[PDB]
């Protein structure tokens, strides 16, 4: 059996969604500057272990339409959830709740789909981005931005058109292998007018996991797609901030599993190392299992270390 491509109408958008095998329901959610394809190698393992593989490309992402580009509020964690709880009501109509794999955007999405609904998951497995408890002097964009600058990217994609007339002249297959292929612990930077001439290089056998076939699928979607949809989830990050007031104090009470890349400059932002290992972590996910750190690895570990993640999920949620 190959993977099957299908459209389902949710949240007010036409979302594109793959799946693959038969069984329990595993939703895989994928992040920046990621699609569905991100989840290639965990969907085969699974599937052939008795499970139903569902990845979608999200809100803005690849085949997914429907969202408004000029409208960054359009984009917030609200919006984002609603997509998933409106997908599983869709597509997992006879399970109350489903095992969740999410990584980067899509592990945020993860954490405030267990806040908001833990009635709808099972376990979850997130990869690179730990619980960020919310910050109560400050948003996200303004918190990084006091640490790394200016040219932070998080800070440099907050303007609408700026950071998409930068990569407008460089081309989608340059960026996103740029951004692939990172391994440096440093947060991206984008200085104005300097391209991708921030971005420290590793050797090239490094990236041996991703082939040329590869990464053509990314960027000819992305040269499609362009980068709004995109981008526009740091651009609400503000909105974000404010509208996630309720929860301050609740816990994630959902069965999880954190899994991070050695080398992912997420989990080296400062004081995410102690929140992540010291029990800040664990006192606002309970269920929050052992952690694992894949020595050696980066940022795309589903995609660099498919074997170690792929195993990882099955023995998690084979748990349960």
């Amino acid at each position: 059996k190959k993977i099957e491509h299908k459209m389902v109408a949710v949240n007010g958008l036409n979302m594109h969604l793959a799946e693959l095998g038969e069984g329990p329901t595993i939703l895989f959610i994928h992040g920046f500057p990621e699609l569905w394809y991100s989840w290639r190698h965990q969907m085969v393992y699974l599937a052939e272990r008795g499970y139903r593989a569902v990845a979608p490309d999200l809100r803005g992402y690849g085949d997914t339409t429907g969202a408004p580009l000029n409208d960054p509020s359009k984009f917030s964690i609200l919006h984002l959830v609603g997509d998933v709880v409106a997908l599983l009501e869709a597509i997992a109509p006879n399970e109350e709740k489903v095992f969740v794999v999410a990584h980067d955007w899509g592990a945020l999405i993860a954490w405030h789909l267990c806040l908001f609904r833990p009635d709808k998951v099972k376990a979850l497995v997130n990869l690179s981005v730990h619980f960020s408890k919310r910050n109560p002097k400050m948003n996200v964009v303004e918190g990084l931005k006091a640490i790394y600058g200016e040219d932070h990217y998080i800070s440099r994609f907050q303007v609408p058109g700026e950071i998409e007339a930068e990569f407008a002249p460089i081309g989608a297959k340059s960026v996103l292998k740029k951004i692939l292929t990172y391994r440096d612990p440093a947060p991206f930077y984008f200085p104005k007018g300097k391209g991708l001439e921030a971005i420290p290089d590793a050797p090239v056998a490094l990236s041996s996991w991703l082939s040329e076939e590869e990464l053509d699928y990314y960027a000819n979607k992305f040269e499609q797609t362009g980068f709004t949809g995109a981008v526009n989830y740091y651009r609400a990050l503000p909105i974000n901030w404010e509208l996630t007031a309720p929860w301050t104090g609740a816990q994630v009470k959902v069965p999880t599993k954190f899994i991070v890349g050695e080398f992912d400059l997420v989990y080296h932002i400062p004081g995410a190392k102690e929140y992540i290992h010291n029990g800040g972590f664990k006192k606002d996910v309970p269920l929050l299992e052992e952690v694992v750190v894949l020595e050696g690895a980066a940022h795309f570990v589903s995609q660099e270390r498919p074997h170690e993640i792929s195993k990882h999920i099955y023995d998690f949620i084979q748990k349960f």
